[PDB]
């Protein structure tokens, strides 16, 4: 019964999932002064024209937003990545303030909330196969902070209000995620993990510097919706966000 909160949160996980604490655990702090440019990183390739988003469903944790991933349209390629990945759902990790929220921080900076692009390894056939392979995902991962909206988020805003509870699912067709990057693919990479349980370490991280700008207003909306069922006491979904992890033997690599 795995959450965010003081009895079932983060610093409890280990306990039905020791990897927890494991050698390639995420997220962690982006330590700039750090990173080294890598000059062996290929150009990223981010193809999302063809995407086809099914639906979006609020899971108790987070809300995810499905891919028709039945056949190689929406593809990450290139930077550190051998192959090609498969989009397979994106969501977001956000904080009950706008001072808090991301899980990846930035020689300490936490941003008001970080979006992963989730995408799988096709050398595996499907997903279950590829999270059993220590490079069978890529999660892109953009920060987002508050300032200006971002027009192509509004579409996912406005139906929040028909999933606002866990187990609750609308349809989402036609939704392209093209409008939710930044300019820049400027990035910092790294191997780790998935940063919720299991917290499997299957995942090539890529990490873009630009943050987007989203309004109070479309961050406020995320924090109405609910980690309980319908008729259920309300708890507000805020702060499904893990904190930053040993870095242990990793060295962050940044493409610029
Ligand atoms: C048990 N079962 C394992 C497979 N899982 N499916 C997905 S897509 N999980 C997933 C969890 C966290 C991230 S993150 N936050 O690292 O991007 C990315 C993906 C669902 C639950
Ligand atoms: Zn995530």
């Amino acid at each position: 019964h795995w959450g965010y909160g003081k009895h079932n949160g983060p610093e409890h996980w280990h306990k039905d999932f020791p990897i927890a604490k494991g050698e390639r655990q995420s997220p962690v702090d982006i330590d700039t002064h750090t990173a080294k440019y890598d000059p062996s990183l290929k150009p990223l390739s981010v193809s999302y024209d063809q995407a086809t988003s099914l639906r979006i469903l609020n899971n108790g944790h987070a809300f995810n937003v499905e891919f028709d991933d039945s056949q190689d349209a929406k593809v990450l390629k290139g930077g550190p990545l051998d192959g090609t990945y498969r989009l397979i759902q994106f969501h977001f990790h956000w904080g009950s303030l706008d001072g808090q929220g991301s899980e990846h921080t930035v020689d300490k900076k936490k941003y008001a909330a970080e979006l992963h692009l989730v995408h799988w390894n096709t050398k595996y056939g499907d997903f279950g196969k590829a999270v059993q392979q220590p490079d069978g995902l890529a999660v892109l991962g953009i920060f987002l902070k508050v300032g200006s909206a971002k027009p192509g988020l509004q579409k996912v805003v406005d139906v929040l209000d028909s999933i606002k509870t866990k187990g609750k699912s609308a349809d989402f067709t036609n939704f392209d995620p093209r409008g939710l990057l930044p300019e820049s693919l400027d990035y910092w990479t790294y191997p780790g993990s998935l940063t919720t349980p299991p917290l499997l370490e299957c995942v090539t991280w890529i990490v873009l510097k630009e943050p987007i700008s989203v309004s109070s207003e479309q961050v406020l909306k995320f924090r109405k919706l609910n980690f309980n069922g319908e008729g259920e006491p309300e708890e507000l979904m805020v702060d499904n966000w893990r904190p930053a992890q040993p870095l242990k033997n990793r060295q962050i690599k940044a493409s610029f």
